[PDB]
């Protein structure tokens, strides 16, 4: 089973990228440049 377009199960919910799913949350992800 699967949550989404690259995204995993975060506690109910659904971290998709860039984010990530970690620590049972979504990790967001930045673009230092």
């Amino acid at each position: 089973e699967d949550c989404g377009s690259d995204c995993m199960p975060c506690g109910g919910e659904c971290c998709c990228e860039p984010n990530s799913c970690i620590d049972g949350t979504c990790h967001h992800e930045s673009s230092p440049n």
